[PDB]
């Protein structure tokens, strides 16, 4: 068995959607990310109010690719005033640190049966950027990602 995730109460988990494969590669290389304004605001609030008591995990997926590509942990608050134009599109304002945990492709077929009660019971694989995942569903997703091969 594997009960690593039992009794974990502090932890928050979000979907990250990237239109760009390039941005994924740059995030893996330099351990940084940036979301939309409302996306950054959601993550910064969860990171700050967690106050080191647990992790904020990020489940990355390239829109249209049909698979999740990895897991990272958020490792800083959002700096909203940073160099512009470092990503594929000039849409994103700011930067925060991440630490990538898993880089592996996990087909949506492995995850589509987990549904998010906070998003109209939709499959977790039909989420938008910074969709938050309830902790109990997030544990199921993480166990799947870690044990896929
Ligand atoms: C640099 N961050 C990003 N890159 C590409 N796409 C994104 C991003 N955030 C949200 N979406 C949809
Ligand atoms: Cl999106
Ligand atoms: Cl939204
Ligand atoms: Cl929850």
């Amino acid at each position: 068995e594997n009960l690593y995730f039992q009794h974990m109460k502090h932890g928050r988990v979000f979907i990250i959607k990237s239109y760009s494969e390039d941005d994924i590669h740059r995030s893996i290389k330099y351990n940084i990310w940036c979301s939309t304004e409302h996306g950054n605001k959601r993550l910064d609030a969860a990171y700050r109010s967690m106050n080191g008591k647990g992790p904020v995990y990020l489940l990355f997926s390239v829109n249209g690719s049909g698979h999740f590509c990895g897991v990272a942990e958020m490792k800083s608050a959002v700096d909203y005033n940073t160099c512009a134009g470092v990503w594929s599109q000039d849409k994103w304002k700011g930067r925060f640190d991440v630490r990538w945990i898993f880089v592996k492709d996990v087909p949506n077929s492995q995850l589509r049966h987990i549904r998010l009660e906070n998003n109209e019971n939709k499959p977790v694989t039909n989420s938008r950027d910074t969709q938050e995942v309830p902790l109990e569903k997030a544990k199921q997703v993480l166990k799947i990602i870690a044990s896929y091969k």
